[PDB]
DNA sequence: CAAAATGTAAACAAGA
DNA sequence: TCTTGTTTACATTTTG
């Protein structure tokens, strides 16, 4: 199908904000997004890549380390304070400020 | 308009 | 080899 109108700074906060403690890993993140978006279960490469370049490059999104090595692989991920509800509505079309 | 934000691709590295 | 994370680069879109 046709992509989703959600940036991917809108993608990563969604997964972020519907986790219940607030804090996903980079892999929960895929499996959010796809299984939300049926769109973005093809062609895995290159949209992912574009998911981690946001999650380093961008300073809304903090990495903080992980309890032990059970859960998965790598650190979680979350929402810097400032920039939690840096989406307007809810909606997740546009930023605010 | 200029600057920032964003989308996309890619080189690169640490680690299991 | 794969996964995660960082970084530079460039074109297009959005914002101020
Ligand atoms: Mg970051």
């Amino acid at each position: 199908g046709p992509k989703p109108p959600y940036s991917y700074i809108a993608l990563i906060t969604m997964a972020i904000q519907n986790a219940p403690e607030k804090k996903i890993t980079l892999n929960g993140i895929y499996q959010f997004i796809m299984d939300r978006f049926p769109f973005y279960r093809e062609n895995k490469q290159g949209w992912q890549n574009s998911i981690r370049h946001n999650l380093s490059l961008n300073e809304c999104f903090v990495k903080v380390p992980r309890d032990d090595k059970k859960p998965g692989k790598g650190s979680y991920w979350t929402l810097d304070p400032d920039s939690y509800n840096m989406f307007e509505n809810g909606s997740f079309l546009r930023r605010r400020r």
